């Protein structure tokens, strides 16, 4: 029975973005050493969504076991059973829920590989089950909606005034890279004065210190995870140039919120990074999320 199974969302990033592919696994018995799932998915940093019904064959008190490296959350009928969504080597946790036999039960399983091994498997034992891989016979996938590739760049509002007030279109702006050079992005303006606000999404390729820099002809203020890191609203200097600092993790999405102003000025903003691995560049659409 091709059908039978839970549903899985494999995931290239370890916190459910940078969707890959949705398939049926029969069951939850992985061992992917220190690899992958499938050649789709990059080593290191991946997660994984497993979601559909379960039917115990007896009305009993169920024991359900993982087995995973690194971490997990175990849903069944709603209730979270397991919580232990950390770097692990391979290790077992469990929970008891009861059950009624030939009752199907909403179950969800979310996983995450860091580094170095990663394995996921699901068990589940009782007084007459003895404990075993929860098989694809038990095991009824979900459908209704898929998740969605986000896409790449930045949700951009653009104002016809520098205080972010009359908001005259949204786009999504490939990077933050622009040299506007007198032909102001945005029509029927003041004294050339207009304004932009780009949200979303951005990762990292390393774990460490990153540096945030901006080149440009008017204000600017950036946030990285909600921590406002530059701060130069008011800045009138041709390609003046600010920084700030933040701690990222690779392998996960933060939020980035970026403010432009200009005062009349040839319009011109860059959002660059560096870090300790990261040489210096212009932060590149493949790493910013429209949301
Ligand atoms: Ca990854
Ligand atoms: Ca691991």
């Amino acid at each position: 029975g091709s059908h039978m199974g839970l549903r899985g969302e494999y995931y290239n990033n370890m916190d459910f973005s940078r969707f890959q592919f949705v398939r049926i696994d029969p069951c939850i018995d992985f061992d992917w050493g220190e690899g992958t799932p499938d050649q789709s998915i990059g080593k290191d940093t991946y997660s994984v969504r497993w979601t559909g019904k379960v039917e115990p064959r007896y009305s009993e008190t169920y024991t359900f076991y993982t087995v995973t490296d690194d971490g997990v959350r175990l849903w069944v009928d709603g209730v979270l059973l397991i919580d232990k969504w950390k770097s692990q080597s391979a290790t077992e946790h469990s929970e008891q829920i009861y059950l009624e036999a030939g009752k199907k039960y909403d179950i969800k399983m979310e996983y995450y590989q860091h580094v170095r091994a990663a394995s996921a498997k699901l068990m589940w034992s009782s007084k007459s089950q003895q404990k075993e891989i929860i098989p694809s016979s038990q095991l009824y996938p979900s459908d209704g909606p898929l998740p969605q590739k986000d896409v790449n760049g930045l949700s951009a509002e653009y104002y016809g005034d520098a205080e972010l007030k009359d908001k005259r279109f949204t786009r999504i702006d490939d990077a933050i890279n622009f040299n506007w050079d007198k032909d102001f992005p945005v029509g029927e303006l003041k004294d050339g004065k207009f304004s932009v606000r780009w949200v979303g999404k951005i990762d990292t390729r390393y774990t460490e210190e990153y540096t945030f820099h901006t080149v440009a002809n008017g204000g600017v203020r950036v946030w990285i995870n909600n921590v406002l890191i530059i701060d130069n609203w008011q800045n009138q200097g041709k390609e003046a140039e600010n920084s700030g600092k933040i701690e990222l993790k690779a392998g996960r999405q933060y939020d980035i919120k970026v403010e432009y102003c200009n005062y009349g000025e040839p319009a011109f903003i860059k959002l660059l990074w560096s870090s300790q691995r990261q040489k210096k560049e212009v932060v590149p659409s493949k790493n910013l999320f429209a949301d």
